[PDB]
């Protein structure tokens, strides 16, 4: 690429290594990300029209020298570092409250156009000084695929599920809005086993009462401990019942019966939202 200038390198993506680059004739700044397929090819082409002002543009699809680069918008901050540098106080209810309505509607956005994005965590939702937050990498899992942080996997994902559903992206963000209610993450595993067990030791163990068909999935054992439930009001206080209520419909184990991001924009929790400016350092 003679036709970016690398500005600096922004981080090491799931796919391959990200830098700021600036367009030398536009002068336009943007996020370069250099891809380590016809299909996939196709597939990222059509991302290009899944245009929201909650998800983060996909400038271009750049396939040269038999090489494939994505031209992203770019913005200033990721909400890891941002709930990090807001440890010590914590974020500001009304921002939680907003950063979350919002990314319901990018995910709403994206669900309607039969979108997922398969792997939401907060270094892949970005800020801005506006009080914007955007969802990066919608799509991109479905067009590749195949250390990885599984805090914010579904249960059926850890279960063997080949297919997903657009539960998927819910469960992952009430893994997030529980994370900046804490300050700290609600499923920190560090293996999928862990990962699952950390789940069913504060959700309970799932059973074909909350969850029909959970004992048919591909890595079912019988021989998983059985953990009982724990008490909702203990896990994200001191978190109110409107938020507890709303978290709660977005962590059901059965697919299912999670709430979709369009159910969950009407949940009274949102009465009251409205849009702060957050304190951002850059
Ligand atoms: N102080 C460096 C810095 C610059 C920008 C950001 C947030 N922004 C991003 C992070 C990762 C990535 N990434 O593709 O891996 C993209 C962006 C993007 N689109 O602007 C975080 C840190």
């Amino acid at each position: 690429m003679e036709n970016f200038q690398k500005v600096e390198k922004i981080g090491e993506g799931t796919y391959g290594v990200v830098y700021k680059a600036r367009n030398k004739l536009t002068g336009e700044v943007v996020a370069l990300k250099k891809i380590r397929p016809s299909t996939a090819i196709r597939e990222i082409s059509l991302l290009k029209e899944l245009n929201h002002p909650n998800i983060v543009k996909l400038l271009d699809v750049i396939h040269t020298e038999n090489k494939l680069y994505l031209v992203f918008e770019f913005l200033h901050q990721d909400l890891k570092k941002f709930m990090d540098a807001s440890a010590l106080t914590g974020i500001p209810l009304p921002l939680i409250k907003s950063y979350l309505f919002q990314l319901l509607q990018g995910l709403a956005f994206c669900h309607s156009h039969r979108v997922l994005h398969r792997d939401l965590k907060p270094q892949n939702l970005l800020i801005n000084t506006e009080g914007a937050i955007k969802l990066a990498d919608f799509g991109l899992a479905r067009a590749f695929g195949v250390v990885v942080t599984l805090w914010y996997r579904a249960p059926e994902i850890l279960l063997g599920c080949k297919y997903y559903s657009t539960a998927v992206d819910i469960w992952s963000l009430g893994c997030i809005f529980a994370e900046m209610v804490t300050r700290r993450a609600l499923f920190p595993g560090d293996s999928e086993i862990d990962q699952l067990f950390r789940i069913f030791r504060t959700l309970g163990t799932p059973d074909e009462v909350v969850w029909p068909g959970v004992t048919s999935m591909p890595d079912y054992k019988p021989s998983f401990p059985k953990w009982a439930r724990q008490d909702f009001s203990k896990v994200v206080p001191p978190l109110d019942e409107d938020g507890r209520s709303l978290l709660s419909q977005m962590l059901h184990y059965d697919p299912n019966k999670r709430i979709s991001a369009k159910a969950a924009l009407a949940h009274p929790f949102f009465q009251d939202v409205t849009k702060p400016v957050p304190h951002l350092r850059l």
